[PDB]
């Protein structure tokens, strides 16, 4: 009695991961009549394994239990395979185990309200390869009631499920009981006792799903999933949460309000390889590793780097200097993947010339490659989530990732190497990442250092425009292999037309309905007639998914490409920090339908009270100054409109070598105002300007102090379709 039929939102399809084609609403895969064990449906999901589809439970009527039924559609032409599974955002509440074609859908009855649940997870699983595995879900139905007790928090032990410290054991599946404890008593308090806990590949939460800005695995295996949560702050006190294998640690996902406290992430097994240089020549560099911390094979004279259960293969290194941390000057990635020579007693004879580009004994090779499977922690559609001293060491990707997210806080705790482990690199990738948020982002009083990437990079992503189909509707693309996939555009959000050949956003528009045809491709209905400028070769960004910045007293150092890089049209503040020898660039603005596709103009950027040392020691892309204003503009002779606005540059003390202060490119109202700059020969000189403007306007250089003592005129810019008038100066 008392159920009603469900009806699947389309924004859950745009936000299902499906590894082939399209989901469909009341049709199979092959968009036929749903058909299971020869017993035909009228209504369900048409889905291919492997997919996962997040359903929103809804508010209102109150719902008691998820009713239906799975199986194989009778339109594949073979025998598929697939094991359907219904998951809360912390366990699987249900396994179909594996159904084959012919089989009579299986029944589910799945309890809701009193497991708190507000969002479900329908999955199917590949099990061995996606081959006919056509997947239907059939008969969905919410049993619903009239009224539902309130829930009013509690507290939840960790210990109390299981988990305990100082054990190479899962300790994953406890702590996913207490987290699915605490969701049904309405939220509260995670505690976990003080210590050193492990985590595995094999009791994680397997989910499928997109992450921007990463290679995109099937299979995340998620260790800490704080999943459908509301209202829950998470008490590390002071543990340490080591992982091992490919996993994604932790997730922070259909949520509102979760903070995490005092809590530490590591990998016992590094994503890289350390190798203390040991000797050089013009033909050789002999080295050192460590197997133990590091486990390596060499086969057919060629690393093998080896973690639980995974390899994979050198690529390049990144090279530190020993003592200080430094990425050695003029060095950026060193391509290279060739003869290695076992010698015994942990040393490797490389052919490999090092020491032409500056490596000595004692430096360190970070053998690495540019894989990045999962980062260490995700943020994906949850609400005013913070982080509150927590380290994140090491990971496979970046080390946190947030996207399609509103309000973010990340106070103390970084990116850093934990003492004892000997190392100088940190994340795989970048420290933070913002991919396609909103609200307000404040990232303050953490460290970042020796991470393969910047600090926080924060950006829309663009979608190309392949084709107008009519005057409603646009065919569009991602077009970046790691940037697919998840939801840009749901039904009722504002688009924003770019102009593709000058890159100058246009007008904007409604989205009336939006279909996912594949990973990387979307049908867009808008509401209104699209403006008649737009056309295949234009793109498209979200004109509601743009945060607020605040990066404020924070260290960065020591780390890969730029110190950070920002995006969006909202206020961006960079205030009181630390830039010490960030390798490339220490502030990007950069922007782009052409390459990357991450877009967002700058409207209002604050860059005060920073200390800038010896940045710009190797160079990366972009990398022009140090502070570099990038926009790529395929016609800029042709653009109108600036892309970049009102950047303000004020009170920094720029302790420098003979590098560029400042270049742009398609900036309007630019001041670089009231700031110290002290020289240096410490690395080689550039001999260029320290002003460089390609096409912009309204510059202002005033009130700076310069050692050793000079006057800075016209004479000081290199200026590229900037006319004098725009340069303006002042005593
Ligand atoms: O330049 C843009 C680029 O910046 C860094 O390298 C990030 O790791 C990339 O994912 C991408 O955002
Ligand atoms: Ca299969
Ligand atoms: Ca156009
Ligand atoms: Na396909
Ligand atoms: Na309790
Ligand atoms: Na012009």
């Amino acid at each position: 009695s008392g159920t009603i039929a469900v009806k699947v939102p389309a924004s859950s399809l745009l936000m299902t991961r499906q590894e082939t084609g399209e989901t469909r609403l009341d049709r199979s895969f092959s968009n036929a009549g749903l058909s299971i064990g020869g017993k035909k449906y009228a209504t369900g999901i048409g889905t291919h394994a492997t997919s996962m589809i997040p359903l929103p439970v809804p508010e209102n009527p109150k719902v008691l239990r998820l009713e239906g039924a799975c199986g194989i559609d009778d339109g594949a032409d073979g025998d598929g395979s697939v094991e359907f599974r219904v998951m809360s955002g912390s366990e699987v509440l249900w396994s179909s185990g594996v159904m084959r074609r012919g089989m009579a859908a299986k029944k589910f009855s799945i309890p809701v309200a009193e497991n708190g649940i507000r969002h479900l997870y329908l999955m199917a699983d590949r099990v061995d390869n996606n081959s006919y595995d056509h997947a239907d879900w059939v008969d969905l139905a919410w049993k619903t009631t009239g009224s539902g007790q309130g829930m009013k928090g509690a507290v939840v032990n960790a210990s109390e499920f299981g988990m305990v410290p100082g054990v190479r054991k899962d300790q994953g599946p406890a702590l996913r009981a207490a987290v699915s404890a605490l969701r049904r008593q309405g939220g509260g308090v995670l505690n976990i006792p003080r210590g050193i806990y492990h985590f595995y590949p094999e009791g994680a939460l397997n989910m499928s799903f997109h992450i921007s800005n990463h290679d995109q695995p099937l299979i995340h295996p998620v260790c800490v999933p704080l999943a459908d949560l509301r209202n829950v702050r998470v008490e590390g006190n002071g543990s340490l949460f080591l992982f091992h294998g490919k996993v994604v640690p932790l997730l922070v996902m259909d949520s509102e309000n979760v903070s995490i406290n005092r809590l530490s992430v590591d990998y016992e097994r590094s994503w890289c390889t350390e190798a203390r240089v040991v000797k050089t020549d013009d033909r050789f560099t002999e080295v050192e590793i460590d197997k133990k911390a590091y486990p390596y094979e060499i086969r057919n004279n060629r690393f093998v780097f080896q973690g639980k259960g995974w390899e994979e293969g050198m690529g390049s290194c990144m090279a530190f200097e020993k003592g200080t941390g430094h990425i050695i000057a003029n060095t950026s990635d060193i391509g290279w993947n060739g003869h290695v020579e076992p010698l015994g007693g942990s040393r490797l004879r490389l052919s490999w010339n090092l020491r032409q580009k500056g490596i000595k004994p004692g430096d360190t090779l970070v053998l690495r490659n540019y894989n990045r499977p999962h980062p260490g922690c995700v943020v994906y559609r949850a609400r005013k989530t913070s982080l509150n001293d927590v380290s994140l060491h090491q990971s496979s990707g970046m080390a946190l990732l947030v996207q399609r997210s509103e309000d973010f806080h990340m106070k103390g705790g970084g990116v850093m190497v934990r003492k004892g482990t000997g190392r100088v690199h940190t994340a795989g990738a970048d420290a933070t990442h913002f991919s396609n948020t909103r609200g307000g982002i404040v990232v303050e009083k953490a460290l970042f250092e020796g991470m393969m990437d910047d600090a926080i990079n924060v950006h829309s992503t663009c979608l190309g425009v392949m084709e107008v189909v009519d005057s409603h509707t646009l065919k569009c693309k991602y077009m970046h292999r790691q940037a697919v996939g998840f939801e840009v555009f749901l039904p009722g959000e504002k688009i924003r037309f770019i102009n593709g050949p000058t890159l100058e956003p246009g007008g904007t528009a409604t989205v009336k309905t939006a279909v996912k045809k594949n990973s990387a491709e979307m049908v867009i209905t808008v509401e209104e007639p699209l403006p008649s400028s737009v056309r295949a070769g234009d793109a498209v960004e979200n004109a509601d998914f743009y945060p607020s910045v605040v990066f404020r007293n924070n260290i960065v150092r020591n780390n890969r490409a730029r110190g950070s890089l920002f995006t969006t049209p909202e206020r961006v503040l960079v205030e009181g920090n630390l830039f010490d020898h960030s390798s490339g660039s220490a502030i990007l603005l950069a922007g782009d339908a052409q390459g990357w596709y991450e877009s967002g103009a700058c409207h209002e950027v604050v860059i005060r009270k920073n200390t800038f040392i010896n940045n710009l020691t190797s160079r990366y892309q972009f990398t022009n100054a140090i502070i570099s204003i990038y926009p790529e503009v395929k016609q800029l002779d042709r653009q109108r409109d600036y892309y970049h606005r009102n950047v303000l540059i004020e009170n920094n003390v720029f302790k420098t070598f003979d590098v560029p202060l400042l270049f742009a490119i398609s900036t309007d109202n630019l001041k670089f105002i009231n700031n110290k700059v002290i020289y240096n020969d410490e690395f080689k000189g550039w001999g260029q300007k320290p002003f460089q403007f390609r096409r912009c306007a309204n510059i202002l250089i005033k009130d700076n102090k310069v050692l050793p003592p000079r006057t800075w005129t016209l004479e000081d810019c290199k200026l590229e379709n900037t006319p004098s008038d725009q340069v303006r100066f002042g005593g």
